[PDB]
DNA sequence: TTTCATGCATG
DNA sequence: TTTCATGCATG
């Protein structure tokens, strides 16, 4: 009915009220490197106070997450503050690049969209569309394992002097897409089986339901934002697709027809 | 019985490692309004001393418990013996840092005055305590330089000092924060459970319920819910669905010990 | 359509 | 196991 009845009815799964996930049921993930790899510090290309503090509230919240924690290994990556065209609109991004070519590397494993899309029968045509925000931070990543992604930060107003590491998968990590996909593919195993008469697709984050009613799919929908709930994901509502006869999944478009 | 360690791998230690909670976010430590950084001098040891006590900060650096740092506290690291040849348990004198640090109301019950509630309708009991409790609570990297303390040593690159990441054993406000966090999350397993009892005394715990059957469904859940919010428990020490358990020193039957 | 770097695939 | 240049995504 109204999108804030599926809000208020299920605060547990939605980012925005509800806290940042954190995948439960899945073990701290190790990184094994390539056979021969060792720690390179690459260095932190001289930032502008102007920038850093256009992106300090990035790290911070993410400080306060205990999705960056202080650390010190042998490896480094630099920070790049990135700067929307026209705006003081500041981000991180961290350039993993070298990391990223000494980590083994993981085979895919992801279901091209199109195909998996074309699967889905003519009975299953109401959908609902959801992207867990923040998927790959669910992911607790092991500690013996973060030395690789730290990078340097010093605020001594957060008790930081030296650099940050992550706990969770760090967006621009080569292996995030296949681990994290797999994990939730694990996660909602379980899932499929309750409701053998629902379609679950999922491309890493993002997931798309199909009933063949509006009340199969309402319903469906709950069982699902309360799986992801209590598992410990979080389900974007401000981009939230519900119970919809037509949707936008993967660039792709869905009720009667196609893209 | 051999079936609880393999059907709930989170909620129990052995099966799910030392525990973390996800819903308990990293802890600011408000200092005293006239409190200053305090810099104790580290008590020379035997090399003896160092051995021994060693491998311990070293699974605790690997397990990322410890971070090295240069903070302007530091706190001595007394090490202690107990009998054989050579058994010690790394103490550090945070004294010096918890009259500094402000201190919090007691939310922690009196022993005695808990079980005192405990109503002969529930005859049937379960107790399992939680393993590393405190480390299951994490300090903000703001409020960890209190803690840290002297180790200057190769074996793990170590030059400057080590601090705590989670709360530490030591801290005059560890069992009241970990107690009113477990108290604080545990909250909706007693609404969802009314029937149950539920005693949580810091790391401790004793579920009542009124029969054996209702006991073994109250454990379950519990152990599950042990488990999603990040705390482990010692199976090993587990009592699960008794008439007669131990729990806080006091034994448990009908009367009492 | 970047306060940078750059591997890639493209002509 | 290449034989130069370069926009554009991605770190």
């Amino acid at each position: 009915g109204s999108h804030m009845t599926w809000l208020s009815d299920f605060p547990q799964a939605w980012a925005e009220t509800g806290g940042m996930g954190l995948a439960v049921r899945q073990a701290p993930l190790i990184i094994p490197l390539k056979a021969t790899s060792t720690p390179v510090s690459i260095k932190q290309y001289p930032m502008s106070q102007e920038a850093r503090l256009g992106i300090k509230p990035h790290i911070q919240r993410l400080l306060d997450q205990g999705i960056l924690v202080p650390c010190q290994s042998p490896w480094n990556t630099p920070l790049l503050p990135v700067k929307k065209p026209g705006t003081n609109d500041y981000r991180p991004v961290q350039d993993l690049r070298e990391v990223n070519k000494r980590v083994e590397d993981i085979h895919p494993t992801v279901p091209n969209p199109y195909n998996l899309l074309s699967g889905l029968p003519p009975s299953h045509q109401w959908y609902t569309v959801l992207d867990l925000k923040d998927a790959f931070f669910c992911l607790r990543l092991h500690p013996t394992s973060q030395p690789l992604f730290a990078f340097e930060w010093r605020d001594p107003e957060m008790g930081i002097s030296g650099q940050l590491t992550w706990t969770r998968l760090p967006q621009g990590f080569k292996n995030s897409p296949t681990l994290f996909d797999e994990a939730l593919h694990r996660d909602l195993a379980d899932f499929r089986i309750q409701h053998p008469d629902l379609i679950l697709l999922q491309y890493v984050d993002d997931l798309l339901l199909a009933a063949t009613s509006e009340l199969d799919c309402q319903q469906g929908t709950r069982a699902l934002l309360q799986t992801l709930g209590n598992l410990g994901y979080r389900a974007s509502a401000k981009k939230a697709q519900i119970c919809q006869k037509q949707v936008k999944y993967l660039g792709y478009l869905l009720k009667e027809g196609q893209r």
